[PDB]
């Protein structure tokens, strides 16, 4: 239980030595006279500053910590910088929950954990310090220094000096941002206009992906909205807007179908509003509908619902309606008991002919009289209205809905699953196949005339556009967002000649699997304009309409260029207030200066900055770009990373090269197979993990988390079997330096040594491939779990004791396979082996030629040892083992025949049917067609397990002799007395006939 502490200690001292010799500070002025193999540059999406760093953070970024640990050995020079996001809508939303909690309940509060106060005392804060966190700017004081201490404490390979904060509190970053956005307005990628977006009324601004708590992908979804005029007489409750004209307002998606209205659906129990539009009319719907319309300019005042009256639907029942389009000049409001209150307007269009719900429920009101009677509806309001043909889908004729409803045997509006199957297999056809019937459009496929039917209804004033968030959107601040129609500066991602270009960048980008790339391709063709113009929350100010601020997904996109110069500008002061190393004033970074630094061919600008500094920066940036690698969750694919090509494409539109190169999406970290939830008692800040399991102890489990795009897992129990094998290895290397002698002076020629060194070399290679494929689970598997396999194997098979020079080799090479993973343990180990330098300077271990047939021989060996420890738990002293020289007769036939079926079609043995068929057809297998089809099966098994080598008429290595090279170990672990190995020709009938090479038999 104190072995964990054995790890923590050497960590703290190794970290001390590291940043006092400043091992991780790289400069590009130094490393441009010496091209290693090039540069290596990785970034992590700088995280939000509304908290310590949690674990899911650390697993998403482990990925680049290991990339550079590895690529530094491989010899590249590493730049791993770290920025800190605050330009958020997160930091302020939190500060405001805390503000309104202090002011509702006191300091110390008193409530009727789950309140933000209780989360802030969960960080050990005195009372009067949690109070100072109410305006957002105490966060920018507090959390960034904590991220930098939490990162140096995990031991990451990071140039402090290039780090920074992101709101206008940091001047330099702000000047950078303004430069970007001047160039963007300049090149016609930022526009202004009245557009649609998701929008939070409490926020007073657009609510885009990173400002949300729910529905991070949703956007505006359109509807047609129909006006139904209520006709005199009004029902008993519409009485006092004696003046105005009164409208039922209903949401639909199939405007072409509106010819077949027979009525109108409301739910007797639902709460409906009536309110005064902009032109003095009374619209009737749900409060949520109205609020959505208000923000889209339906109301006199934006977002204010002038509520004229309130009521359940039950009072509306029986109102007469003039409806658009339908040749029923008078229809009625009827009760549909099952209306979802979320989507739409609480009023639905009854097209019995093409919605199944509708023909169902209309049947129901016709069917039994008490369904009318309870809602007091007259019969003239229901019975005289039969369904109506408008779409003729080919499969089904005029009346598609009622047709497919009578064949699924429907009887009420609640058979909801049968109904929904119907709506699938009718609606989707209706779009493509369907063909219109009504005059004018007599016979066009609806896919075409849908839009123009709709326009026709708008201009005769009968219908209006209505938007709605698709699935619901929560905001950070907890206000249920709506679409709004508003003034906005925005990014023009729907342009043709920009989407073209960035999707080219996508083709050239490297995603590490096919699915991550289909996500990019998905959102590219989906992405249109993106509203970046905000008005509340921390950040940076739009330099020409300064009431606007830049939202977080839009000032985040090309930030990595700055990462290359921060150390020469802020020098590492996070707020950049400390003077600049280069001496350059923030007030001196005008566009033309940035322009110079970044665009290769810009002109030196009329600036007071001596030419040498500007060259230092231009140089640095040009050395480190492009971005070699960005790492992240599967979540930033549909927003930040799409916007990240798009922007790089538009910034250096010319340099194909300055674009990003590669991008690797892991999933969301789980905890012990559990959604990692602060409420479920199932959670771990990094500050916390690093003291529970050592930082090496942690990183180890974080390699084994996952490399699927699919959500990876973190199991604490395995973090512990990890601290285990680490302390046994360190005690093991203590053990080997203490016994330099009871190892073997002289030549390492024994059979097992060749085997073990050819194995250690195959491990160095598999680990190299797994590191460069960035599969840190398998890089672990090969590089360590099996390195220890092959070490213990040669611990056991070497009865002669193990060879000194080979031991210290394995020590070094293991320790180097591990450095990217646990650099503190390895640093300790490497100074144990007394080497003079820091292990960060080591070259990747070189691999020696790999003896294949050897390793097959030792595999064969090990396998029959397993087999014979099995057959032994039964009943002895003597053993005798038999091994057949040639395959027996029936088997050299069945395997000269699987040789012929393998040789004739590039390796595809036909099915079980062609094989057993042509083996019953050879007479020499008649007594043995009971043993001729298990055998081929076992063959196909290993023909799928260790190569086609099992199809040779003769092995690659003397069986009998390989046996004989290791027999001592066998009698000693098997604890017998003597074992004969006869060549299976002197054995009995059963043994000489059922024994094949590769699977010997034996007796006691
Ligand atoms: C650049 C700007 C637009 C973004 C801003 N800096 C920001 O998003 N900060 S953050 O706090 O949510 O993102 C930090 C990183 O960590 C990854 N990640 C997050 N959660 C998890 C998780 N549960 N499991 C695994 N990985 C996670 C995530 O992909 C992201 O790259
Ligand atoms: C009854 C419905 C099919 C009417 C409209 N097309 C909708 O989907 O809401």
């Amino acid at each position: 239980t104190a072995k964990v502490d054995f790890l923590k200690k050497i960590e703290k001292e190794i970290q001390q030595k590291w940043d006092t010799e400043r091992v991780f500070e790289v400069n590009a002025s130094n490393l441009e006279k010496q091209t290693s193999k090039g540069k290596y540059f990785v970034t992590f999406p700088y995280p939000y500053m509304n908290g310590r760093l949690h674990l899911g953070h650390t697993f998403s970024l482990s990925k680049c910590e290991f990339a550079v640990g590895y690529q530094r050995l491989k010899g590249k020079c590493c730049l791993f910088p770290f920025g800190l996001h605050c330009t958020g809508m997160p930091i302020k939303a939190c500060a405001d929950k805390l503000k309104r909690e202090i002011e509702l309940y006191g300091c110390p509060p008193d409530f009727p954990s789950k309140y933000q106060w209780g989360i802030m005392k969960s960080l050990g804060l005195s009372d009067e310090e949690i109070v100072k966190f109410s305006e957002a700017e105490h966060w920018l004081d507090y959390f960034p220094p904590l991220a930098i201490q939490d990162l140096k404490r995990m031991g990451l390979k990071v140039d402090w000096r290039r780090s920074f904060i992101t709101t206008d509190v940091n001047p330099y970053y702000d000047s950078f941002v303004r430069w970007q956005f001047l160039t963007l307005r300049e090149r016609n990628k930022i526009k202004f206009g009245k557009r649609y977006t998701i929008y939070s009324p409490k926020d007073g601004q657009p609510c885009m992906d990173h400002d949300r708590q729910t529905g991070e992908g949703v956007g505006p979804q359109e509807y047609t909205l129909l006006k139904l005029k209520v006709l005199e007489p009004y029902p008993s409750k519409l009485s006092g807007l004696k003046g105005k004209n009164i409208f039922l307002v209903a949401a639909t998606l199939r405007p072409e179908t509106m010819f077949g209205q027979t009525n109108c659906w409301v739910r007797p129990d639902m709460k409906y509003i009536g309110f005064e539009t902009v032109n003095g009319d009374i619209f009737i719907c749900t409060q949520k509908a109205a609020r959505n319309m208000s923000y889209q300019g339906f109301t006199k005042d934006n977002g204010v619902v002038p509520v004229v009256k309130e009521l359940m639907g039950e009072e509306i029942l029986g109102a007469s309606l003039s409806a658009p389009l339908t040749s029923y000049k008078v229809i009625y409001v009827l009760p549909m008991l099952t209306i979802k209150e979320d989507k739409g307007t609480g009023v639905v269009t009854s097209v019995p002919s093409d919605s199944p719900d509708d023909i169902a429920a209309l049947r129901d009101l016709k069917k039994k009289q008490a369904l009318r009677a309870k809602y007091g509806i007259r019969d003239d309001m229901v019975l005289p209205f039969e369904p109506v043909p408008v779409i003729e889908i080919p499969g089904f004729g005029n009346l598609s809905a009622v047709t497919i409803c009578d064949e699924l045997k429907i009887q009420s509006q609640n058979d909801r699953e049968k109904l929904a199957e119907a709506k699938e297999k009718i609606y989707l056809k209706g779009f493509y196949e369907g063909i219109m019937l009504v005059d004018g459009f007599k016979g066009q496929k609806v896919q075409d005339v849908k839009k123009t039917i709709q326009k026709k209804m708008i201009d005769a004033g009968d219908a209006l556009i209505y938007m709605e968030p698709e699935k619901q959107v929560m905001s950070r601040s907890s206000d249920e967002c709506v679409v709004a129609l508003c003034d906005q500066w925005y990014l023009d991602y729907g342009e043709e000649n920009w989407k073209k270009q960035t999707s080219q960048c996508l083709k050239n980008l490297e995603t590490f699997c096919e699915e991550t790339r289909r996500n990019f391709e998905a959102t590219l063709g989906w992405l249109q304009e993106h509203a970046c113009s905000r008005t509340y929350g921390l950040g940076t100010h739009l330099p020409w309409d300064e009431q606007w601020l830049i939202e977080s997904l839009s000032d985040s996109t090309i930030y990595m260029a700055f990462y290359t110069v921060a150390h020469l500008l802020q020098g590492g002061n996070l707020h950049g207030q400390a003077e600049s190393p280069l001496g350059i004033r923030p007030q001196q970074m005008t566009k033309e200066v940035w322009d110079y630094v970044f665009f290769k061919e810009a002109p030196f600008p009329k600036t007071q900055i001596a030419k040498e500094k500007l060259d230092q920066l231009k140089q640095e940036f040009e050395f480190w770009y492009p971005v070699d690698l960005r790492v992240s969750g599967k979540d930033l694919v549909p927003n930040h990373l799409s916007y990240y090509l798009y922007n790089h494409v538009a910034m250096w539109p010319e340099q194909s090269d300055k674009w990003p190169t590669a991008v690797r999406a892991n999933g969301h970290l789980l905890l012990n197979s559990e959604k990692m939830s602060k409420s479920t008692g199932n959670f771990l800040t990094l500050t916390q993990a690093i003291d529970k399991f050592s930082a090496d102890g942690m990183r180890l489990a974080l390699a084994d988390a996952g490399d699927t795009v699919e959500d990876a897992n973190f199991v604490e129990a395995m973090a512990d079997a990890g601290i285990l094998r680490l302390y046994t290895w360190v005690e093991w290397v203590k053990e080997m330096v203490a016994n330099w002698d009871s190892l073997r002076s002289g030549p390492a020629s024994t059979f097992n040594d060749r085997v073990f060194a050819s194995e250690l070399n195959a491990g160095i290679i598999k680990t190299d491939q797994n590191y460069e494929k960035m599969m840190f689970k398998e890089a672990l598997k090969t590089g360590f779990f099996e390195f220890q396999a092959a070490k213990d194997k040669y611990r056991e098979l070497a009865v002669e004791g193990m060879h000194r020079e080979l031991v210290f080799r394995f020590i070094e090479v293991q320790t180097l396979l591990l450095a990217p993973f646990c650099p503190h343990l390895c640093e300790h180990i490497w100074t144990l082996l007394g080497k003079p330098d820091s292990i960060m300077n080591a070259s990747w271990p070189v691999a020696g030629p790999v003896n294949e047939v050897l390793i097959h021989s030792s595999q064969y060996l090990m396998e029959v040892t397993h087999d014979l420890r099995l057959r032994l738990k039964n009943y002895p002293s003597h053993c005798t083992i038999y091994v057949a020289k040639n395959y027996p007769p029936w088997q050299h036939t069945t395997l000269s025949v699987l040789r012929k079926h393998f040789e004739a079609n590039n390796g595809k043995l036909p099915d079980n049917k062609v094989i057993a068929s042509e083996l019953g057809s050879m007479p020499e297998l008649k007594k043995y067609m009971k043993k001729v089809m298990p055998f081929v099966a076992m063959i196909k098994e290993n023909l799928e397990k260790m190569g086609p080598r099992i199809l040779d008429l003769q092995l690659e290595f003397d069986e009998k002799a390989v046996l004989m090279e290791n027999i001592v170990y066998l009698t000693n672990s098997l604890e017998l007395e003597h074992i004969e190995v006869k060549f299976a020709s002197e054995a009995e009938d059963k043994i000489r006939e059922d024994c094949c090479p590769g699977k010997p038999l034996n007796v006691f």
